[PDB]
């Protein structure tokens, strides 16, 4: 109950959502990207729909070329869920076969 | 009522919801995989819909070779719930049958 | 109004008929078959139109050599109705003198 | 708006119908039959259109050596109608003259 | 917003509709029956079609030797309506000369 | 916010409908009757179609012999319509040339 | 958010509607009546059809003998609307070639 | 969060709609008319659809020898939109051609 | 959370919309006048369908002879939207070819 | 009512229907075959019109060397009925006397 | 209930049907092709009416030196079902009998 | 349920049908056209009926010296089917003996 | 479900047929023509029956010497099929031979 | 969902349709009048049957001395056809050697 | 939870939406136009349906003469999205060809 | 609980969504533009949906000659998701094969 002049003040909590369809080659491919690593949280799936042979999902801090925080692999018509914190990208690998599937997430950031 | 410069404050309690459909194979797979394993409580149940032989699931504590917390035993036809705290990964594991069910679990953390 | 990121999230209840017409040996006949006997309801009549001896109608929850949840004996001439759930087949058991009849079924599914 | 992993959680009512011409002997004769007998609410007519003496329908729950939740008694050329829950069988019983008419019923269950 | 397990939690109102012919003997006659007698409100009209004197109809609850707790007499030619709760059953009276008309019912029921 | 054992909790507003065709004579002819008196609004009009001389209309609370809460004469071939609460009977009276003419009513009552 | 013990709580506001044809005489009619005059909001038009010479258009609040709160004159061949609050009848007075048109209302009461 | 016995509390606002088609002569004609004169909001338009020379419409606050609140000049062939508050009476002015149109209006009180 | 006697209290706001078709003389035309000109703010947009040369929109707040707040200049075969606040009138103005086409406008205002 | 990008969002369910005769050799022979084998409920009937001995009707989900989900056996002059999900192909198997019939199916998927 | 300005917003499901009769050749033969190959969704059916020798039916997704999504071979006499997503052409081919029969197929696409 | 004054708002999907009977010459023959090239939708069948030598049918997306979306070959006596989209003319090329054939087509626009 | 009054509201799609026998000479002649350009869906076919030499049909934006917005060159014996939006006459040429034949077309427009 | 009073209400969209023969002088004659100038919509054709030179059509809207809204030169042994909105009269001009054919047209209008 | 008397206390924010069909000629054309330039958000896009050449819209601050604050141009055949904050007006620039297009725009403003 | 007279007082946060359809050609194109660029964070996706070669879309902070603070490469066929914060304007980059698709993108903004 004392006055203060303080811009950035009380922050708030907020969320979206994102979902997509996805067709997989036999090379690292960018499926999701962001640049505000440091504060987001992530809850989703990947559901593996039709094609053969195993799919891998890798999450990525600091590029590609950074630290595999995550990584989960996936059977022909099965599904994986996560949540995950402090992440930049994220990449699906699948055989020659061009499986596809699906690919939800939503995102929480305390920023605006 | 004493103002103080203190960053990392108040810290607010999140909820997250995901909902997933398995098919489980004669060989451990994973299910669900985070990396906030300090802080994170997760309730839901598994429900086994088609299949022969019981179907188990585990909840792993530091990586599939660590320690397992938690471990239910469910028949075709039967479901079970639970609540569990500070866990890594969950696996699923099923006769070479081909088992098929549902995945639904709600998850609380205190982070943002 | 909270997103949440579930697949196998709203169910939809369905309907669908069928309509058949029928002989009756002495012996047990398949009239109806299935493969989702956790989820079904149906609702019908028989109406047993020609021949003698009573028309001996049943419902089965796995196999035939199974459990008889519901048995009706309906005589020549006349109908008889029905609503049921949990069941696998239904057979049909007459005289040997060739009956000969009509099956009308509505048929609930809450998958899609 | 709080999120729950309930599966069995809401629930709608659903609604059916059937017709049927019936024949009536001087025994008790089944004209309906269910197992889901907890929860059934069931609304109709009974016309009596040709033959001599009255025709009694009997509504029971619990088999036919049950109880008789309801009775009704309907002359020649008229007709009765009516709404019962919870019962299991429903049963005919006319004069030994072959009287015939209609039965139509409405079925609501609160299941799927 | 508070989490209650409360199975006979939320009830729904439903609505039946019933048509029927009728003919009057010189004796009372059951035209409706139910067992639903706390919780039922029913509209409807009776018309007299044919015959002479007048018809007179009363509605009982607790069965035929109950309480009228309606009663109306409607001439030859004319009709009447109503909206009437807690009735078990109903009776039609008329004159030895075999009067027949109309009889149409709405139902309310919170059940299901 | 607060839990709260409260049975008779949230009342529903529900509506009814009703018409007839009536023929009037020289007494008062009970045209509606009703026994939920104390929450009870009805909406509609009466039209005279044909005879000679005007066709009176009375709303009683409290039976025949109760309070004339509304009463409305009208002539042949006009119409005229209302809205009343708090009613028990309706009553019409004509002269002895037999006028007939039509009648409809919505009802209201926030009970079930 | 604090409990309380109030029966006349809180109460919704219903709408009805009503759609006449009327015939006018040289004498004023009654053309709608009601007994709920303390709170009624009502909209609506009249149309004078066919005639010779005005029709004229009373509400009157307190019996015919009582106050005029509104008045209308209209011409044959064209109408006109109002809403009006706080009346208790409604006449129409015409020349003696007897002009007919319609008139329809919709009511607003906050009861039930 | 404080109980307060408070009779005139809540209001809600609410919203009517009427449509008429109109003739004017060569005098000052009532179109619309009300006593509800301190709260009243109107929207809507006014067409003129056959005849020869302007039609002027005027909204009176205090009756037709009152203050014109507002007046617009309608030329033959086009339309003219409005919103007018504190109203009470409307009227149409036209040339000795009988003139012919529409009028639509939507009305807002917050009474009931 | 503390009792306060204040009538003129809390203010919702309310949109309405109109929609016209409009010719256009050779002489500044009135499309729309209200008198609620402190606190309206309106969105919509003007087509002019046929005819010749431009038409000029023009919104004034003061009467005609106000200040004209906004002015657009339409070609034919084209549209041209707009909000504005604080406006009295608006005027057409068309070459003497009787330009015609149409006109949209939603209204907000704050009062009921 | 939170806005979000999610493109794979909501699904809809289809319906089609397929009608056709066979006639059936000494081998198996495929009648039905699809690629959506993950999401697909099927009912309908097989009519068996003429030859002689009994046709036999598989369902297989994972090509002809697969896995039978169903098996039903029809004798000639008579039917059978079904409804099935996750199938691949049909195939029939009858006598080496040619026997000809129907085959209806009605097919249900929630993609598009 | 949250104004958007999204273009490629809401979609459309559409269904069409083709039917035509072919002659087959001992080459493969293009019966059908499109360009919609990401969303389309066909069921039909496939009857060799005259010749000798089995017909083979291949669908291919990407071109006739694409992918044989599905492949059905049908003898004389006798028809086959299908229903088949994400294909390219269809070819037919058939021995150097000139073998003749029909085709029909109806299209789902979601686009317009 | 919020007022948008929104013109080229909702969109409306129209079907149109053409038949023509062709001859072709030794060189590419327009068979159809359009100019509405971004939305469109086009199914149908060409029909060789005599002749000798294949008929070349082509799809033209930018005119005839374009990009062929489409191009499908038929032998003399068969048929093919198609649908297509964005495409604005359509030719086609027969050998010097003048063959002749029939072309049908249903086309889909989403404008008006 | 709000009100509104929208007098150029709702707006409904209508179609119309013409069919027409053509003799054409060596000049450009009007086939075709309307004053509704902005808003004009066609669909047809033209069919030249004798003459000799190729028959120029020309869709024209603003006048004969506007903007050829289609153009056509039919062949003597074969037929061309269209579709075409925002057009204003139609010409037809033709070698000084005077070619005969027909011209079909359905047009749609979104007024009345 | 919502009751409104609201008499010029819905509006229907009606078609009729004439055919005349006529004969042509050398001045101009009235071929079709009618007074709904403001919402009118016809096709049709002119057909010149026998006579010398061209016949000339011209489309009036106010009066014969009002606007040629469309004009057509058609010559002899060919026909034109159009469709045009808001005429008021039709006029024919041709050769003093009477020209005679035919003339058909359908008419659209939006009241009744 | 002091009490104020502040009447421009708390302050709503609104969302309005406009769409509208534009053709653009060689000069700089208004498309849009307010008078509330220091609190405005709107987002949208512009569709370059028809034509040649690219179009440029121009956001101005500060009337047309002012200060672009932003400026987008756009290919025939595509669209572009944007959100823009304190502008003026809106203007677009196109070939002496006509292109044509949409334009949808969402305005927020915090006043009411 | 103190009183305090601050106008840039309480912040909420808002948000908008936009939905268009993009061709691409081999030049960078301007897709999305804004000026509010210090505090916006927005999430979406980009599918690409025909054409041939990978599709770059970069998002600049400070024009197009700024910072590439985000750049993906997405294959035909296939879609890719992504939140970002601090940008200014989005470019998408395509071969000379014309590709196009979608985008999508959902924007907060914390301002009004």
């Amino acid at each position: 109950t004392n006055l203060s002049c303080c811009a950035n003040g009380q922050k708030t909590i907020v969320q979206d959502k994102v979902c997509i369809d996805w067709t997989a080659a036999a090379t690292a491919a960018i499926i999701y990207a962001d640049n505000i690593s440091q504060d987001i949280y992530a809850s989703g799936y990947l559901k593996v729909d039709t094609g053969t042979g195993p799919v891998t999902i890798v999450f990525y801090s600091g590029g590609v070329t950074g630290t595999a925080v995550e990584t989960i692999v996936v059977a022909t018509g099965s599904s994986a869920s996560f949540t995950v914190r402090r992440f930049d990208t994220v990449t699906i690998l699948g055989t020659a076969a061009a499986e596809t599937g699906e690919f939800c997430m939503t995102i929480r950031y305390t920023l605006s």
